[PDB]
């Protein structure tokens, strides 16, 4: 299987992300295909992918790397399987709340094919592999999103028709996903080996990279989303960046860079480009200077897409156990709960409530200074001779 292993799961993982009718969720709904209204979506069915997401990321990364990352993975298909079925035959808003919840477990599992791609090769291409899995999955990203778009826009498709399409897309996915190889008190064990593996120098810098600058990331994105919500040029901008992420994704993969030496400064200049970028993305104004802005962002996803590949990766190398998949997890649960706590701190009503202009500025001053504090680490540790 030398053409079945990694080839085979790339293209699963590209696969596996193509959804040509996910993208138009929201407009399907509101719509004289679901009779619902906006005040129901935004605050009976949307907060559910919150509650669902902060809640069972737990179980999945506990118990994932135990069933060796296979039957999570046909789960996730599945419970995307099971989105469309409540998309195509739902009427109570409680199915909708079923499709987030669901929705939301696919979300849990990626981090399950992100560990699952170590669990497959030789742990000496580590790198060479996650670049090529980032990239696969945000090419299927970047393909579903040019196709629903295209369908919707190009073409004269009814939302019925693309939810169609998608289900028949995931359900190819899922069999897709059937012919994988699964590879080869145990909580108590896990985390006492999850504390002694932390001791590391490059996993714990790279989990606090991965708690940190994702949320930071991953708080940019939304907000970009609903400040451009609040037209074809905004799915454009979505589509380029997630291309360019892809590309920066595969480039990480193709990176020779030492990571002993050479590695502190590196994630110290790539967060630093990222709060340029978000600090150019705040003052957008009203002239033109709004298409460069577009650039910004793609940009954004450039460099944070960049760092994945790697630093998934350099966690791969530091992990003695078959425990790849808790720790992403755990970096993942705690970007989550970094982001819904700058939330509640910000973007709540009862709490320190701003325009979203005052909070991108924050979130520039924010990725400074953990670009900063990352460059005194590097600066600190620099010499120690
Ligand atoms: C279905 N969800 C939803 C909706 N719209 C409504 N009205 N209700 C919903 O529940 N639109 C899509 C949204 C899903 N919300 C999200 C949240 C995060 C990501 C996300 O993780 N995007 C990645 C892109 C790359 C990848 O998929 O791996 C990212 O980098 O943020 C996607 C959808």
């Amino acid at each position: 299987s030398w053409r079945h292993l990694v080839c085979y799961l790339c293209f699963y993982g590209f696969m596996a992300q193509i959804r040509p009718g996910e993208s138009f969720i929201t407009p399907y709904l509101l719509g004289p295909d679901k009779q619902f209204t906006r005040e129901q979506v935004t605050n009976e069915i949307t907060p559910v992918l919150s509650y669902s997401y902060l809640a069972v990321l737990v179980p999945v990364f506990l118990l994932t790397d135990y069933l060796r990352y296979t039957p999570v993975l046909l789960l996730q298909g599945l419970s995307f399987v099971s989105v469309w079925l409540l998309l195509l035959l739902g009427h109570s808003v409680a199915h909708m709340q079923l499709m987030e919840l669901f929705y939301s477990v696919t979300m849990a599992a990626r981090i399950a094919y992100s560990s699952y791609i170590f669990s497959l090769v030789r742990p000496a291409r580590y790198q060479r592999v996650a670049g090529y899995s980032r990239a696969a999955v945000l090419l299927g990203v970047f393909t579903s999103s040019v196709l629903g778009q295209l369908l919707v826009t190009v073409g004269r498709v009814s939302f019925s028709t693309l939810n169609y399409i998608s289900l028949a897309f995931l359900t190819f996915s899922v069999v897709l996903a059937l012919f994988l190889k699964r590879p080869k008190s145990v909580l108590a064990r896990m985390l006492r080996e999850l504390g002694d593996s932390l001791r590391r120098p490059q996993l714990r810098l790279w989990s606090l990279w991965w708690v940190f600058n994702s949320a930071g990331y991953y708080l940019v994105v939304y907000y970009v989303h609903i400040l451009w919500n609040e037209r074809v040029y905004n799915w454009a901008a979505d589509a380029a960046s997630t291309l360019l992420g892809a590309i920066t994704s595969f480039a990480a993969g193709f990176v020779k860079i030492r990571w002993a030496r050479w590695s502190k400064l590196l994630i110290a200049g790539v967060t630093a480009t990222q709060a340029g970028l978000v600090f150019l993305l705040a003052h957008t104004r009203h002239p033109s200077s709004i298409w460069l802005c577009y650039a910004a962002f793609v940009l954004f996803r450039g460099s944070y897409q960049f760092l994945v590949p790697i630093a998934t990766f350099q966690i791969a190398s530091s992990l003695s156990k078959e425990l790849c998949a808790l720790v992403f997890g755990v970096n993942t649960f705690f970007a989550t709960i970094v982001k819904t706590i700058i939330t509640f701190i910000v973007s709540d009503v009862r709490g320190l409530g701003l325009p979203v202009r005052k909070q991108f500025q924050l979130y520039s001053v924010y990725f400074l200074i953990l670009s900063i504090i990352y460059f005194l680490g590097a600066m600190l540790d620099g010499l120690r001779h």
